[PDB]
């Protein structure tokens, strides 16, 4: 029988989600199983679990981000530049590969959306505006991003059947790690500025592998290696949400662990 909102809420409470919490979910809907009213059932349950003073932050990105199409170029290629849609935060759909739940999160009434087209973050709750801005090109997951503020806001990472590769917040550790050989990428995004499309070219840390040895197309990247180690070494509440094995992780703690992990392994 499909899971009801009430059942999910009680499961989230059992796992340790409390009213007022700041939660970043990573969800495998296949692992969760059938829901009474589809993915919205779990969105509603998350909102109810954090309560009217809690907050949700999700890494939603953009279905049509021209990342691969502009990667490595000092300017968007001519055909891309001419016709690509500008990122419109009110209308741009989420990137399906980070989870089908994210399109439901970002369309929730009152959801706020960050301005970085490729790293776009969605937030629901009283602190949503403070979470989502600024989010500038060149600051995807590191200092000054919504992840940085989440990590300062008692954030908890709620992994619902998702693997250790899924922990976006660990890209902050990569950004700040004092290690040699860090990979950077250059790409271009089309933004709206006073109603007009403006192409912005930037560089940032490579979110597909911070060092060469972490950059194989099919991983494991450093996020995955850090998170697997962390979960083998740390008490973390575990339990079901729907049919999915889930975990509730202190975000500041895993990020600090990840900074230390990288700096212990790689010369400065
Ligand atoms: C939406 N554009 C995205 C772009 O943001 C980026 O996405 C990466 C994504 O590939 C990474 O994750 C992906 O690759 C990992 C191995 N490198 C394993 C997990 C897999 N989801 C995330 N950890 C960080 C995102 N910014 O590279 C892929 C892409 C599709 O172009
Ligand atoms: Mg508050």
């Amino acid at each position: 029988t499909p899971w009801s909102k009430s059942e999910l809420v009680r499961q989230l409470r059992d796992l340790g989600v409390r009213s007022g919490d700041m939660v970043m979910p990573h969800v495998s809907l296949r692992a969760v199983g059938p829901l009474a009213d589809g993915p919205q059932t779990l969105v509603d349950a998350l909102i109810e679990a954090v309560g009217p003073t809690g907050n949700i932050l999700a890494f939603v990105s953009w279905r049509d981000s021209p990342y691969e199409q502009t990667l490595g170029h000092d300017a968007p290629p001519a055909a891309i530049a001419q016709s690509w849609p500008a990122f419109d935060p009110d209308h741009a759909p989420a990137y399906p590969g980070f989870g089908a739940i994210n399109e439901f999160i970002r369309t929730y009434p009152g959801c706020r959306r960050s301005a970085h087209p490729d790293a776009s973050m969605a937030a629901i709750g009283p602190d949503a505006a403070w979470l989502v801005a600024p989010h500038e090109m060149g600051a995807a997951y590191g200092p000054r991003s919504p992840i940085a503020r989440f990590l300062a806001h008692a954030g908890k990472i709620l992994s619902i059947g998702a693997g250790p590769d899924a922990v976006t917040a660990l890209h902050y550790a990569e950004a700040v790690a004092r290690i040699e050989g860090k990979r950077r990428v250059t790409y271009s995004m089309p933004l709206l500025r006073e109603g007009k499309r403006v192409w912005v070219t930037t560089s940032d840390w490579d979110s597909n592998g911070i060092l060469d040895e972490y950059a194989a197309p099919d991983g494991p990247d450093a996020v995955e290696r850090i998170a697997r180690d962390y979960l083998a070494r740390t008490r973390v509440a575990q339990g079901p949400v729907g049919g999915a094995q889930s975990r509730l992780i202190d975000a500041a703690d895993i990020v600090s662990f990840g900074i230390e992990w990288l700096e212990a392994r790689h010369a400065a």
